[PDB]
């Protein structure tokens, strides 16, 4: 019965790259990959939790419905398990039981919130610890998950939302920002990119800089997933190296729909205006054993990409300025 | 009310390294240990483990007696930093809240558990990772127990009431099913009058006879042995004065009934190590040598008593 609206709306898209060319892969092509989205879900807040809702009416389709064929991620990651040594004797008797596919379709909810795999639910019967589903966003819905901005420069460390914050130091344009997620394994700095204005009050523009085998701006994030093969990048490989777009067709990189912004009012700490832009992508290589995988080329392959927004109303601005 | 007698007397016995010289090991010196044991643990079943202790059976109470040994907790998230899992967090708090690398605790303390500093500060950032550590934490009254194959099942956590020959081999896993172990026919035995057949860990399993076991240990430092390092390269003993192996109390055997596959005779004799080098980010570690450093061994022992043994030939 509870969960209330946050203060400032806030909104994560979804964006997924269907595969459309998935035996053309295997035999060595250049894969062919069609963006299905948004899925667009509103976020709720009720400690500090958040809700996904889905708004059918904001987004492509229905993700009860639509399929998306991408790459099975859980076998790849059972795989990577195998091979550093960890349940090898299991994972590869049922790999060789049971023939998995490296491409698989699935429906966006399925994806995004959970399925069975086959294999998974196999472990489980031996390692109850590991959990039969998969999700990229797997019981995430209804947890305490929110990103940590810290403020840095010489000495001054200011906070800026600890899970969650709205309603002192003299922020300079000097100050970098350190973000980590709501796990906090590892940080990324955004540095001052300009002074704007937003909705009249004053802020300061930041942006993820220039300065961040196996290729520039890509993040190898697969310590933090569970060994799952997961690499970090912008939207369309954005500000990364341009083997990357060449690499895959569909990649059509721009600065105004795939950069990461946030715009922050000095005085107040308050974020108005903001995008957390970032992509999934699974590190393929071509394999010797239990898919089927065949000639495939080694790349950084994209699963889906989202953007996590919030902008200030006309009103709620002028009554924070009038609370002054 | 639960928690009945196994139909064979299992005990596992705990014995400890304590370490008598650490700023001398901290200063690039030989580690010197002593071995404080046996601290007797009585196991009770109702497919569930219960480890009670035998004050009557041990060197000494748990609850009292201290060793010093390795900060395993400081270890594992220093091995965390390097992989780049929590680097920012884990360097920040080490900075703030200097911790050493021997550490004393009650025995009971580290078996059973004890609240680390460090990971109870990571426990406020990661609700997923415990602040307590302990070599056998949260494994007392838990569903443990190894899985013993030829191919038929002699075991699958424990098993009573298969003709086995010299010629097969018995694969174990260890219920966590990390990795196996297989242990091939040594020679015939007589246990309490019932024909036996001897099986062995063989020669044929960094340097030789030690088991690196990180990825089955949540990252942690973690090395396997036999105890001492009996059946291990000449240069694991050499490295820490206090070692002194040999095959009648550091071996591992077991001892099956050849017609109905029971174990009748067995002793687990494992030996936990910490792979321990210096690190220029991490004062902790001082100018300490590269080397397999042992922390504790133990034997999970059981022997057929002459009543269940003549009742057993009496079922033939
Ligand atoms: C028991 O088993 C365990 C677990 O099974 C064993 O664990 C091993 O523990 C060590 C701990 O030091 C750990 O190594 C560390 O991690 C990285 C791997 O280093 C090795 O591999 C390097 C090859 O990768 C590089 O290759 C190219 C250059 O030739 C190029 O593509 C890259 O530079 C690439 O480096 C990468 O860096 C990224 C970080 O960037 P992003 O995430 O994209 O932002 C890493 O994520 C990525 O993993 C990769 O390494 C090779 O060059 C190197 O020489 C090693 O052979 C290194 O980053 C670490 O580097 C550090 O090395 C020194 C010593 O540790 C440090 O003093 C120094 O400061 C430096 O930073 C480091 O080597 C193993 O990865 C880990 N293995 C596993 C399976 O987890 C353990 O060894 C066993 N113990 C015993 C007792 O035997
Ligand atoms: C992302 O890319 C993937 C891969 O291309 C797309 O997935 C395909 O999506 C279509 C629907 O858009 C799926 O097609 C459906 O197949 C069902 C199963 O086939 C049965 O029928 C055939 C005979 O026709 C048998 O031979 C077969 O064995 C099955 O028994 C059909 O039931 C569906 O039929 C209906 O089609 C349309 C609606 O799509 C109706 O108008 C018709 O009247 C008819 O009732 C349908 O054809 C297909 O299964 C998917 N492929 C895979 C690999 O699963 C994604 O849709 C795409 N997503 C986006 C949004 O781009
Ligand atoms: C969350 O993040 C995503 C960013 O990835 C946002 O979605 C994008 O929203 C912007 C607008 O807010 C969209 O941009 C506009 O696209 C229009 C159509 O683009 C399609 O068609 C062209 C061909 O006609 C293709 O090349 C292209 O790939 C698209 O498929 C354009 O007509 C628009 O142009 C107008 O604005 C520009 C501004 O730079 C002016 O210069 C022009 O003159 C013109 O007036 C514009 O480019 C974008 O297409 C959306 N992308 C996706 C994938 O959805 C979300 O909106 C963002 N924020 C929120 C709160 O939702
Ligand atoms: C679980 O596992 C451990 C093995 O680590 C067992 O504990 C050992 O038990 C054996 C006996 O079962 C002990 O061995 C005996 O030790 C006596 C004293 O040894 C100490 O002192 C000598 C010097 O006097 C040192 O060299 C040595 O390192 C010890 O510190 C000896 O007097 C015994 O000798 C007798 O038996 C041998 C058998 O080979 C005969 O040849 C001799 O003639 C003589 O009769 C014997 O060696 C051993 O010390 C114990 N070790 C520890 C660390 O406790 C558990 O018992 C085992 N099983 C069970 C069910 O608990
Ligand atoms: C060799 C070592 C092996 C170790 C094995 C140990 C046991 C493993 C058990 C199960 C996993 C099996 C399947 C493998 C999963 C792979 C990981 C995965 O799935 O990778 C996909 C996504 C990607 O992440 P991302 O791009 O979204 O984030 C970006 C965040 N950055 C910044 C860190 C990059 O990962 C996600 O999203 C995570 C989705 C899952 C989240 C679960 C936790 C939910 C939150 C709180 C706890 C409460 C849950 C329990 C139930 C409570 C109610 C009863
Ligand atoms: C880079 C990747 C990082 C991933 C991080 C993920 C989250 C980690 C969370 C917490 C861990 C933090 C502290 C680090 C612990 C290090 C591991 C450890 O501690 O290493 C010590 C002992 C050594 O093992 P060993 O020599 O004895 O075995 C021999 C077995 N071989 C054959 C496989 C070699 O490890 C043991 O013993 C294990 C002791 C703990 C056992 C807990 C499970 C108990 C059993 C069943 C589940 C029920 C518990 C929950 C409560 C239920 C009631 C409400
Ligand atoms: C992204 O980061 C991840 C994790 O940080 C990193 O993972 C590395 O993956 C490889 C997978 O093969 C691991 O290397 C193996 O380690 C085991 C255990 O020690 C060995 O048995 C393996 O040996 C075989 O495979 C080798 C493959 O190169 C052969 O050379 C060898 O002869 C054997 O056949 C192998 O050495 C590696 O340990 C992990 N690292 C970690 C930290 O877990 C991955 O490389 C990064 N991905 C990208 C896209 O850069
Ligand atoms: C393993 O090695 C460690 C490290 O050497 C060793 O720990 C030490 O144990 C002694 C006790 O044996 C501890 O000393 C005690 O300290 C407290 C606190 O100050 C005092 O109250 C005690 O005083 C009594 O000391 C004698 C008895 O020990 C009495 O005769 C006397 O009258 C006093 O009343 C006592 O000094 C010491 O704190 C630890 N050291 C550390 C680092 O904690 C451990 O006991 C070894 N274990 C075995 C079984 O070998
Ligand atoms: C995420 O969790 C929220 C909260 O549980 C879900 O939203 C509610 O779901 C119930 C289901 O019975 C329905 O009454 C409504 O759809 C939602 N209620 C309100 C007040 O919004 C949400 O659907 C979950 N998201 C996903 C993707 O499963
Ligand atoms: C392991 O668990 C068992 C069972 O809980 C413990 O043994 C019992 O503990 C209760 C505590 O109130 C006492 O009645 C007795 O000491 C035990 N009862 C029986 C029937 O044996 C055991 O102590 C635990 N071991 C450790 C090391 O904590
Ligand atoms: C992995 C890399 C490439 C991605 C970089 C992280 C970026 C996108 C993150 C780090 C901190 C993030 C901000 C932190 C806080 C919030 C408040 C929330 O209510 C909406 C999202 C918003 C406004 C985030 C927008 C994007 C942001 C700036
Ligand atoms: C890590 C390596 C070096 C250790 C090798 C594993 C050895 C020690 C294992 C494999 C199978 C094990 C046996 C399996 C079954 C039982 C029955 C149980 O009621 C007591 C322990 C006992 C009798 C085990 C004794 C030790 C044993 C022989």
């Amino acid at each position: 019965d509870s969960w209330e609206k946050p203060p400032l709306p806030v909104y994560t898209q979804f964006y997924f790259f269907n595969v459309t060319n998935p035996e053309e892969i295997l035999r060595g092509e250049t894969p062919r990959v069609e963006e299905v989205g948004p899925y667009t879900y509103r976020e709720l807040r009720n400690v500090s939790n958040k809700a996904y809702v889905f708004e059918r009416d904001q987004s492509v389709g229905d993700p009860k419905i639509d399929l998306i064929r991408t790459l099975n991620i859980p076998v790849l990651t059972v795989i990577e398990w195998s091979q550093v040594h960890f349940l090898r004797e299991i994972i590869e008797a049922m790999l060789k039981a049971y023939q998995q596919k490296l491409f698989v379709t699935h429906t966006v909810d399925e994806l995004l919130w959970g399925y069975k795999d086959e294999i998974l639910s196999l472990i489980h019967v031996f390692r109850p610890d590991i959990s039969p589903y998969f999700g990229l966003f797997y019981e995430k819905n209804g947890t305490n998950d929110g990103d940590y901005v810290f403020l840095t420069g010489e000495d001054f460390t200011k906070i800026v939302e600890w899970n969650g914050k709205t309603s002192h130091p003299l922020i300079t344009k000097d100050e970098v920002l350190y973000v980590f997620p709501s796990d906090f394994c590892r940080s990324v700095y955004i540095t001052f990119s300009d002074y704007e204005s937003v909705q009249g009050l004053p802020a300061f523009r930041y942006k993820v800089p220039a300065e961040i085998c196996l290729g520039s701006g890509v993040l190898n994030v697969s310590i933090c997933k569970n060994g799952a093969p997961i690499i970090m990048s912008f939207p369309h490989f954005y500000q990364a190296d341009e083997r990357f777009v060449s690499a895959i067709e569909g990649m059509h990189p721009n600065q105004e729909d795939h950069e990461t912004f946030v715009d922050i009012n000095p005085l107040t700490g308050i974020i108005l205006k903001a995008a957390k832009r970032f992509q999934i992508n699974i590190y393929v290589k071509k394999l010797d054993d239990f898919v089927e995988t065949g000639d495939i080329r080694t790349m950084v392959f994209p699963v889906m990409y989202l953007n996590e927004s919030v902008h200030i109303d006309k009103e709620t601005a002028s009554r924070l300025k009038s609370m002054i």
